[PDB]
């Protein structure tokens, strides 16, 4: 006979306490860009990006992350 | 005889306190851009982005995350 | 007979006290980008990014995290 | 014969720039304030306060300040 | 004969430049105020103040002072 009792217990904390939070400044791409050009060949796909593209300002005022994962496997 | 007893418990917090957020400035591709093109040749598939293109300002005010995964497997 | 008691115990905390958080100033690309070209063959793909790009500014109040991996394998 | 000109001139300047102004706590008496009095006698008038009173956050953008006086006095 | 010419120019600046102000806390009177009192004979005036009083929390994002006098006294 087989007998398995799972019991795991989780009485944990994830805290965070901030008092104030701000005055964040995010200025990418400021400068001037200038990208001239003459004669050229592709002969293939071309992706082009130009300026200020996927810029991130990101400001949780937690931000605080549980992961938990619970297997049981019986072969 | 197979007994299988899956009593996983959680109590568990995922807490944040903030007194203020604020004050945030997210200011992308202020500069200018120029872009000259002279006697260009494409034989495939072109893709272009020019400009300001998917800047993010993302201030949540919690932003608190939990991931549970509970598998029971039986074979 | 297999007898298997699975009783993991957690009382644990992950914490942060913060008083203030803030004045945070990112300025990527602030300078000139200048990109001349002339004659060139390309005869497979190209991917080109010219600028200020994927740039990130993350602040959380807590940014605080827990991972926990449970695993039981009868075989 | 008397012969007075009185020709002052002013292209004066008084200026702020802020990027951001914000975050600002203001928390007084957060503590007990207990006051047990027993038999006084008073004579004479009788000025009292108790708590928090008084109290002032003045947060002005500018709060820029220009005073000129001018007096001309003939006798 | 007399003659009074009064030409004061003035192209003066007072200037400031911030890129953020702010994260300010002000926390007076946290702790606790016990005052017993017991058999006290006052004869004349009595001014009392007790608690948290009077306490400023002053933030201008100029605050830039200009004071000019100009007198003239012809006797």
């Amino acid at each position: 006979s087989v007998q398995i009792v799972y019991k795991p217990v989780d009485l944990s904390k994830v805290t965070s306490k901030c008092g104030s939070l701000g005055n964040i400044h995010h200025k990418p791409g400021g400068g001037q860009v200038e990208v001239k050009s003459e004669k050229l060949d592709f002969k293939d796909r071309v992706q082009s990006k130009i300026g200020s593209l996927d810029n991130i300002t990101h400001v949780p005022g937690g931000g605080n992350k549980k992961i938990e994962t619970h297997k049981l496997t019986f072969r």
